[PDB]
């Protein structure tokens, strides 16, 4: 149970985004089912009144929460993978439009999953801004917490992977282009009962076996982190 509070652009706080430049739901509930049109942007997906500036290259830094600021982020029950999207803002995220910017799952050289590491990061984890066309984008973070993924949200409801998205609007201004945004993959629609990942038991299989889900992160991506940029209680 976890939410987006804001964003940080090159470390610098743009403060609170909850329904200004972040497509906030009502609250901290997860998407569990991957037919849904709320795996789009979760289930209060409409314009908000603001998107947050930034240029091809700049470190754009979501933070997450949970209950309130720089608290224990996500309950450290839910392991599991960390992906970043990137869509272009006028398909409202419908259709072959999300592309892959990011992706950690389990790290072996120190036994973490990404949320773990997300939580020591007090809920920031970063991305570089691609080299798109300048305009106005959907970034989609998502967590899969897996606590509950043995079983498929198919066959019992009260289980499965528990999908935190959070859509941030993003303008960028200056880009040089040199790597144009292609199609991509629809949300619903890319993650399906059989896809890597989605079932997945933490408590009997290896997580040195386990596989995010497709797609592959874009060889346009230029990388991110899971680490803190700044200190929420500095300011
Ligand atoms: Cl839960
Ligand atoms: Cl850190
Ligand atoms: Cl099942
Ligand atoms: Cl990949
Ligand atoms: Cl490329
Ligand atoms: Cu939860």
């Amino acid at each position: 149970h976890t939410l987006v509070w804001g964003v940080w652009v090159n470390g610098v706080d743009q403060g609170d985004g909850r329904n200004i430049y972040i497509r906030s739901p009502p609250n901290n509930n997860p998407v569990k089912n991957l037919t849904s049109p709320d795996m789009t942007c979760n289930v209060d997906n409409r314009v908000v009144p603001k998107s947050v500036p930034v240029n091809a290259g700049d470190t754009l830094t979501f933070e997450w929460y949970h209950n309130t600021r720089d608290d224990d982020i996500i309950a450290s029950s839910h392991h599991g993978p960390i992906a970043v999207y990137i869509a272009p803002a006028a398909s409202n995220g419908q259709g072959n439009v999300w592309v892959k910017l990011f992706e950690d799952a389990y790290n072996v050289t120190n036994s973490t999953w990404a949320v773990d590491r997300l939580i020591t990061a007090h809920g920031q984890h970063s991305v570089v801004v691609p080299h798109v066309a300048p305009g106005d984008y959907l970034f989609r973070a998502e967590i899969i917490a897996l606590h509950e993924a043995d079983s498929l949200y198919s066959q019992n409801p009260i289980r499965g992977a528990q999908f935190y998205i959070s859509c941030a609007q993003i303008t960028i201004n200056s880009s040089d282009d040199s790597t144009p945004l292609p199609a991509g993959v629809p949300f619903p629609g890319a993650y399906t009962d059989s896809t890597p990942g989605i079932q997945f038991n933490i408590y009997t299989t290896p997580a040195t076996s386990y596989v995010a889900p497709p797609p592959s992160v874009w060889s346009g991506a230029l990388g991110g982190s899971i680490a803190q940029v700044g200190d929420a209680s500095l300011e």
